[PDB]
């Protein structure tokens, strides 16, 4: 159904859904592990489906549609805690620092790094570390190993804690568009 922000469990799926307070966002949990958002001049929103918690070996399957129009990712998404990790593996965007590569599931990533200073997070506002896995041939349907990313990460002394959520998940920015998301 469509719902408010939030984070709860549905038809076997944990799901987190947030946005920033602007309107324009209508996000619907579908039957499995199926949702879709609609988004229009929306703020920043994140929402999808997963587990809780996530593994550090788990091995996603994901298809569907994907059309932004703006900023937007399509991701395998998910929190750490000590340390507190805000990680991105991202399949499929619209419109730092790097650390290395890895090669995973038909296509080359590029690794990533960033910080994010006084921002929302699962604890509150925090000053946090992100990682980010960026696919260089996007896709909006396939399978993750999550363990090639972790272990790569891990390599470049990136380290991560406690296993929060692990979704998919949809992200605007200030853009536009539409997407329906099976995840498994």
């Amino acid at each position: 159904q469509t719902i408010q922000p939030g984070t709860g469990y549905n038809n076997g799926y944990f799901y987190s859904y947030w946005n920033d307070g602007h309107g324009g966002v209508t996000y619907t949990n579908g039957p499995g592990g199926q949702f879709s958002v609609n988004w229009s001049n929306s703020g920043n929103f994140v929402g999808g489906k997963g587990w809780q918690p996530g593994t550090k070996n788990k091995v996603i399957n994901f298809s569907g549609s994907y059309n932004p129009n703006g900023n937007s990712y399509l991701s395998v998404y998910g929190w750490s805690r000590n340390p507190l990790i805000e990680y991105y593996i991202v399949e499929n965007f619209g419109t730092a620092t790097k650390l290395g590569e890895v090669t995973s599931d038909g296509s080359v990533y590029d690794i990533y790094r960033t910080q994010r200073v006084n921002q929302p997070s699962i604890i509150g506002t925090a000053t946090f570390y992100q990682y980010w896995s960026v696919r260089r041939n996007h896709r909006s349907s396939g399978s993750v190993n999550t363990a090639n990313h972790f272990n790569a990460w891990a390599q470049q002394g990136l380290t991560l804690g406690t296993m929060d959520y692990q979704i998919v998940a949809v992200e605007g920015y200030f853009s536009s568009g539409s997407a329906s998301i099976t995840v498994s």
